[PDB]
């Protein structure tokens, strides 16, 4: 009985295996644009993919990773929040059965298409393992995908599907450039938080970009065609993998705008 979206092991249930569902900065949460207050001491935000290494691609049963070498000083988050340098570990993506849901932040309440994450590793801590045994390990960008034009830099990822549609599958994916997946503006709200899928760890500086990207409904559709199910398994569509919006608590979200 492992973890997922459905009835009878998706969020609600998380908690039994994972008490810290229920703590005090889980994520996502709903992003109140009028209580956001813009923040001076916050650094120019630095996203640095142009020596950016992807490996391979996977369906973990959940989503999908596109994997980077993140064994050199290369694909760097830095500057805004960030204390240090962050290291491009993984991208994947939340999505809904929908186009009117899929996002795991809302604004105002409100649920994009689907929802990019970007997770990054502090490299202070030498790797992603003791990374996510600190307070401020990880930052993950997350960047909110709405339905209508086509985004020319995810066809790449969204022809290699069909060879990774079920659970466990992997394959090749070196050369993508994860800069074609950034909208042109960087202005962002950022605040503590989790990880939004167990083990919940509590070891996130969110960074969510205001400015969503725009994908084609084809896009997202065949997002929609992967499967949660490994091969020879019942078919069950990979979609609505993601978490609603948990309690603020003691939080504050600042943005980089005024
Ligand atoms: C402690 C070992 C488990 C670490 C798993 C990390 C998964 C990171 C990806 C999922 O997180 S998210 N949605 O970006 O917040
Ligand atoms: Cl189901
Ligand atoms: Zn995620």
């Amino acid at each position: 009985h492992h973890w997922g979206y459905g009835k009878h092991n998706g969020p609600e249930h998380w908690h039994k295996d994972f008490p810290i569902a229920k703590g005090e900065r889980q994520s996502p949460v709903d992003i109140d644009t009028h209580t956001a207050k813009y923040d001076p001491s916050l650094k120019p935000l630095s996203v640095s993919y142009d020596q950016a290494t992807s490996l391979r691609i996977l369906n973990n049963g959940h989503a999908f990773n596109v994997e980077f070498d993140d064994s050199q000083d290369k694909a760097v988050l830095k500057g805004g929040p960030l204390d240090g340098t962050y290291r491009l570990i993984q991208f994947h993506f939340h999505w809904g059965s929908l186009d009117g849901q899929g996002s795991e932040h809302t604004v105002d309440k409100k649920k994009y298409a689907a929802e990019l994450h970007l997770v990054h590793w502090n490299t202070k801590y030498g790797d992603f393992g003791k990374a996510v045994q600190q307070p401020d390990g990880l930052a993950v960008l997350g960047i909110f995908l709405k339905v209508g034009s086509a985004k020319p830099g995810l066809q790449k990822v969204v022809d290699v599907l069909d060879s990774i549609k079920t659970k466990g599958k992997s394959a090749d994916f070196t050369n993508f450039d994860p800069r074609g997946l950034l909208p042109e503006s960087l202005d962002y709200w950022t605040y503590p938080g989790s990880l939004t899928t167990p083990p919940l760890l509590e070891c996130v500086t969110w960074i969510v970009l205001k400015e969503p990207i725009s994908v084609s409904s084809e896009q997202v559709l065949k997002f929609r065609k992967l499967n949660f199910n490994g091969e020879g398994e019942p078919e069950e569509l990979m979609v609505d993998n993601w978490r609603p919006a948990q309690p603020l608590k003691n939080r504050q979200i600042k943005a980089s705008f005024k």
